[PDB]
């Protein structure tokens, strides 16, 4: 693949995307979730005592260049998920972008979603605000401070699985082959450490099922989460029902659904239809939506595998556009 170029596995029906990074020397390669809504790099290590069998752990005696740090993290997910342990200093490669003196997060203990799940840990690409530890530099602040690209962006394409899945990010870069018409250019509001912007409208056919709300670009939410009132606005216009646990009952039949279409400082992007079932268990299918008790939404893969999007964290700013399929 191209310079800074990564190829990502997308798990299951959507559920998240990994890709690999070479970490230490000689070193070893690793699955990890990029994470738009985080900004710490963590990893399962030989140190950790409740990890999974399954995951590729980080060994600091076999890397040459792994360096001691006296400092502990513990992090917290919003799904309850968590880890914890202490920092490290080695080399990670991203793409064929060696990035020298990156700070690591070596777990020693992880919750037993993770032990289970398919990556050995997280990448995270949120602002370095939110880092868990005071002073840690994150991948993109090095890839800039090094020089190792030009252009302080990173294009996202995420694809669906019933299209043979697949994604891709580029690092310092983006593919024009990934996306249809001109990329349309959205101010980012990072005061929380997130990829913030603001959603004008929302529509389904001619009701406007929502005004203007505030929302997260995130690589790392599975669904879109929307506020609960416009999250019941939504459900009522494709009648699903509410499962009372942060997610609704849809008809697993999509070919009468109209898209849900969100107004974006000018320009349509929509959550094809096809995308407004996540998943089908038993003949009973679970909505590509849900909801959660914030004040803004948490826009995820449900959206982004819609719309290719390109994260400039220097303006900050994103350019979107719907993704050529």
């Amino acid at each position: 693949a191209g310079v800074g170029t990564v190829p990502m596995t997308d798990y299951g029906n959507d559920i998240e995307y990994y890709g690999q990074v070479t970490i230490g020397t000689p070193g070893k390669k690793f699955n990890l979730d990029f994470d738009t809504g985080s900004s710490d790099l963590w990893i399962a290590s030989t140190l950790c005592t409740n990890c999974g069998s399954r995951q590729t752990k980080y060994d600091p005696n076999q890397s040459s260049t792994y360096q001691a740090d006296g400092r502990t993290w513990s992090i917290s997910y919003g799904d309850g998920s968590s880890a914890s342990g202490i920092l490290a200093k080695d080399n990670v490669n991203l793409g064929g972008l060696l990035i020298k003196g990156q700070t690591i997060e070596l777990a020693k203990r992880e919750a037993a979603s993770f032990a289970s799940g398919p990556n050995d840990g997280l990448l995270g690409l949120g602002f370095d605000t939110i880092t868990t530890v005071r002073g840690v530099k994150t991948p993109m602040d090095n890839l800039i401070s090094q020089g190792l690209i030009s252009r302080p962006i990173f294009g996202v394409y995420l694809g669906k699985a019933k299209n043979g899945g697949g994604g891709e990010y580029i690092f310092g870069g983006y593919d024009s082959t990934k996306f249809k018409g001109s990329l349309t250019t959205v101010p980012i509001d990072n005061s929380r450490g997130w990829w913030g912007i603001t959603v004008d409208r929302a529509t389904v056919g001619t009701s406007t099922v929502a005004s203007s709300f505030d929302g997260i670009l995130d690589t790392g939410t599975t669904l879109l989460i929307l506020p609960n009132n416009i999250a019941a606005s939504v459900a009522r216009a494709y009648g699903a029902s509410d499962n009372g646990d942060g997610t609704y009952t849809i008809s697993c039949d999509t070919s009468r659904f109209k898209p849900l279409v969100f107004s974006i400082n000018g320009a349509s992007f929509q959550v094809s239809p096809d995308s407004l079932v996540f998943e089908e268990f038993q003949g009973q299918c679970i909505a590509g939506f849900g909801y959660g008790n914030w004040d803004f939404a948490i826009i995820g893969d449900t959206f982004l595998k819609n719309n290719y999007v390109v994260f400039n964290q220097g303006v900050p700013e994103v350019q979107i556009a719907p993704v050529a399929e």
